[PDB]
């Protein structure tokens, strides 16, 4: 750990934030250390920054890979990672503040029309090809890890679980997701790839529709297993969709992984040319972040 330490000293910006940023306000306060709302006292900038105790911490070394993978994979569809922090054991990392809240509470207070989740579907998948042909996976793709901008920015957060894989190493075992977002085969295989994200996007465009990912009031023992067994998720009202989304949907879901698309592929897909606006999202996430 006096390793870990000093690896993390040569990575994050010298000196005290403390003087850098004012009028901190607890948003977060579980876990992954605590999240505050700050301004950054030169720029005006608005921002977020997480505290992590590091002598709680269990894994370091995550939160070292988390850093290093944001620093070098920026991406207007990423949240920006702007700077860290390290005074004794306190990590600070330093993120831009996202006005808008996140997808999962839109999706659980309005209702979203197909245009405005082609968007959405279109701006993670932009995300998603990026990070895929930097040799990224995301591993735990959900909505509650989609934060959005009051303009209807559509951003991904949340690399402490990401995987950087190779041309040759293509697969990884560990299990790092969440299970009712889990592809069947992180659960019936030893192995699996980037088109995990993919099939995590699939459930996000559910969560989207009806509200909830498939089996949500399952025991996430008993929705892994219906995850492996039943495959394709099943839709409340198939009916009411159109027909490129609903062509959409499965190729997201696919059971078969050579089948189901890849990020670079679904970026050619034609519901997502029937996007509106980015700016459309805007009233929901008001509405969103009123009720919320
Ligand atoms: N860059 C950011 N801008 C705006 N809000 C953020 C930002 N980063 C995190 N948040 C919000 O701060 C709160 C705390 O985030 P946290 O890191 O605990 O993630 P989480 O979604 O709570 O995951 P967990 O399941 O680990 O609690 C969440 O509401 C999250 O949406
Ligand atoms: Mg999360
Ligand atoms: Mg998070």
């Amino acid at each position: 750990d006096e390793e870990i330490l000093e690896k993390l000293r040569s990575i994050v910006s010298v000196g005290d934030p403390k003087k850098k940023y004012t009028r901190f306000e607890k948003i977060g306060q579980g876990a992954s250390g605590t999240v505050y709302t700050a301004m950054d006292v030169a720029t005006g900038q608005e921002v977020a920054i997480r505290q992590m105790n590091l002598q709680q911490q269990p894994k370091k070394e995550l939160i070292i890979n988390e850093i290093l993978v944001m620093r070098e994979n920026k991406n207007p569809n990423i949240v920006n990672y702007l700077d860290s922090y390290l005074v004794g054991d306190e990590l600070w990392v330093v993120m831009e503040y996202l006005a808008g809240g996140s997808l999962t509470d839109v999706v659980t207070e309005t209702c979203m029309d197909e245009g405005q989740i082609a968007a959405v579907c279109r701006e993670c998948l932009q995300a998603l090809e990026f990070l895929h042909s930097n040799q990224v996976i995301h591993r735990d793709i959900k909505s509650d890890n989609i934060l959005l901008g009051m303009d209807g920015s559509v951003k991904l957060t949340d690399f402490g679980f990401c995987a950087q894989i190779t041309p040759e190493q293509s697969k990884r075992s560990t299990m790092v997701g969440t299970p009712y977002w889990m592809a069947p085969e992180v659960v019936t295989r030893k192995a699996y790839g980037p088109k995990v994200d993919i099939w995590s996007l699939g459930i996000m465009a559910i969560e989207m529709i009806e509200g909830e990912p498939p089996y949500l009031n399952e025991n996430p023992l008993r929705a892994l297993y219906l995850i492996a067994t039943n495959g394709t998720p099943e839709l409340q009202n198939p009916e009411k969709l159109s027909a490129i989304f609903r062509d959409f949907l499965n190729r997201c879901l696919e059971m078969d992984v050579e089948k189901r698309g890849s990020a670079k592929e679904l970026i050619q897909h034609q519901f997502l040319k029937i996007a509106k606006p980015l700016s459309s999202l805007t009233p929901l996430i008001a509405a969103a972040k009123e009720a919320t």
